[PDB]
């Protein structure tokens, strides 16, 4: 497949190489953050993971990880030529919660080489999360291996109830995961995917959301909040030139 294509967080299972082979990670300094390669030579993340605005010079991208940690062959890594966050995001409400990063081409003008681990994933035109963050809310360590779990979207109108969100679920945003509680993004999920399986399109990855915020990770009533791609995809569109 052109985009989504597939060879194979709390309450979630490892997802080896190739299972999502769009997840980026990015490192600078003793920071980390996960995106999404939508494009082979862009990468789209949170806006809240670069608030501080490190210099793009200190950004590295690897691309094709399993455990972060592991040195390894096959992976890609990438500088970063320049990012740009939304100009709308705030740091308070996390309104506008999305970030491009534009890869460093090489003298060729080639940024992601594509292979069956390496692929980008569908914008918006069944659901899960993945990450490498804590796997319960205080964990000492994010996750060795890439984990994923199944989350269902959340109305809505059952996400801005009082007892859920209110009124801190606004335009742009999403809720994905269960009121039960026990499976959602965590500290450390940052800027990493929602996909869903396109049925229309012969089930291809489409990147849904951006993991944004959260009060807690698997509380009861408190599902992760995410940042709603498809809400942006003109300003995509038009930043990714
Ligand atoms: C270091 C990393 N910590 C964060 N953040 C600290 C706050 N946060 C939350 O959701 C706040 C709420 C917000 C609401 C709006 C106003 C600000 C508080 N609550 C969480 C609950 C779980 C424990 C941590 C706090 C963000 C987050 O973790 N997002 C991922 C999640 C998705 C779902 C559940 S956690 C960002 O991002 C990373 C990072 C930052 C900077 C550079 C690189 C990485």
């Amino acid at each position: 497949l052109s985009c989504g294509q597939r060879l194979r967080v709390v309450g979630g299972l490892v997802a080896l190489r190739g299972a999502h082979p769009y997840i980026a990670a990015l490192y600078w300094g003793h920071s980390f953050c996960a995106g999404s390669l939508i494009a082979p030579c862009w990468v789209l993340t949170a806006a809240h993971c670069l608030q501080d605005r490190p210099a793009p010079e200190d950004l590295t991208v690897v691309l094709g990880q399993e455990r972060r940690n592991h040195s390894c062959e096959p992976c890609q890594t990438l500088a970063v030529r320049s990012y740009r966050l939304h100009e709308a995001f705030s740091p308070v409400s996390y309104q506008h919660d999305l970030a491009l990063l534009r890869l460093q081409e090489d003298a060729d003008g080639s940024c992601a080489l594509l292979s069956p681990y390496v692929q980008p994933v569908c914008l918006p035109s069944l659901c899960q999360v993945a990450g490498w963050g804590h796997q319960f809310e205080g964990a000492e360590e994010y996750a060795s291996f890439l984990q994923e779990a199944q989350v269902p979207f959340l109305s809505l109108e059952r996400c801005s109830a009082p007892d859920v969100h209110g009124s801190s679920i606004l335009p742009g945003m999403l809720c994905a995961g269960f009121l039960e509680g026990g499976t959602d993004a965590c500290q450390g999920d940052s800027g990493g995917p929602l996909v869903c399986e396109d049925q229309a399109a012969e089930r291809r990855l489409t990147l849904q959301g951006i993991i944004s915020w959260g009060s807690g990770c698997g509380d009861r009533n408190k599902p992760g909040v995410y940042t709603d791609v498809a809400y942006y995809l003109a300003w995509i569109r038009e930043h990714t030139v």
